[PDB]
């Protein structure tokens, strides 16, 4: 079967930290591509601004595009609301017959994996893969698949604060994602 | 209403970084108290035992930090909605502010039953300074420094028969050595 790595995420906007991820577990499991998986986002509650998909998904195929080996799967995304991650990899399980998924989380996201919607039926579904610092193990009491990747620390949220301020995000990100955002004017 | 947070995971083990998250957040929103809310863990695996026990010792000295058992009350994992759906009904006059890392944040649509779990908590993000939260979602955001001490640091370093001084209470290292935790 095809190794395929799944990441997933709202990619609110998508940063060299996602992508320094998917290459990581690319090289370090041999896999033949990683798809980044984008969630979909309910409605706002209170009348503020959501990203809409269209926005996400574009700088999604310009975080990626000059990879090769990096592709996009719309399978959360064509949806209306969100889906579990049980439901999409059943859906992805039946489109793709010959492929093994190898589903990454982070490290912290480890200890809640049993609180997670139909978790044993989607242990059959996929592998795991647990990105863990440098030289440190991930507790669990499911089979998992451990990377090591160092913690980088850009987060969407820290660039959306600096592009609410006005600042340039050049270096934290593609830049054309970052000439994508503040033409459209994202995150103000 | 009495103002209750709730700060939930496995404390495997517990350490200054969920105490320091649960001070910041009894401080911020000036909570009565915080309840520390261990889960249950699905067949090495730490005992519920072991882990109640540092609990206890984590929290003795805090005056406003107590242990709440509801999901250790039922056998296997809970989700959330189950235990707070349990809890308002046991404490009606309580407002409860559940606390979550800043990264669980963009996740929470895929929460079961998240729509109804809102009718029940108001959410508290935990953020580090200069990050900025983004939901659909009704959600408070409290302010914390990224500390950098995790249970997964801290049982890599009694793995290697290093010390954890400094980076959890007392009581708690000196449980985790007498009893051998973590030493494999
Ligand atoms: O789809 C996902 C995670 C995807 C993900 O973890 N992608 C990713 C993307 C980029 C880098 C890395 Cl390290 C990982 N599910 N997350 C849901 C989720 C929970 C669901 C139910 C019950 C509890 C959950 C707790 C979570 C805690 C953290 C992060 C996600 C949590």
């Amino acid at each position: 079967m095809r190794k395929i790595g799944i990441i997933g995420g709202t990619f609110d906007p998508p940063h060299y930290g996602h992508l320094l991820i998917a290459n990581e577990v690319y090289h370090a499991l041999n896999l033949e591509e990683v798809w980044f998986l984008p969630n979909q986002i309910p409605p706002h509650k209170q009348g503020r601004n959501i990203t809409s998909v269209e926005s996400r998904l574009q700088m999604l195929e310009l975080a990626t595009e000059a990879e090769e080996h990096f592709s996009i799967c719309l399978e959360e995304l064509s949806r209306k609301g969100p889906s579990y991650t049980y439901d999409t990899m059943l859906q992805l399980t039946k489109k793709y017959p010959d492929v093994q998924f190898h589903f990454i989380i982070g490290g912290d996201m480890v200890e809640y994996l049993p609180k997670w919607y139909n978790i044993e039926a989607l242990l059959d579904l996929v592998t795991f893969v647990g990105v863990a610092r440098p030289g440190y193990k991930l507790r669990t009491p499911y089979p998992i698949t451990t990377v090591e990747i160092p913690e980088f620390a850009v987060s969407s949220s820290l660039l959306r604060e600096r592009y609410k301020e006005k600042k340039t995000c050049k270096y934290l990100l593609p830049e054309k994602v970052q000439v994508y955002i503040e033409r459209n004017g994202l995150y103000e």
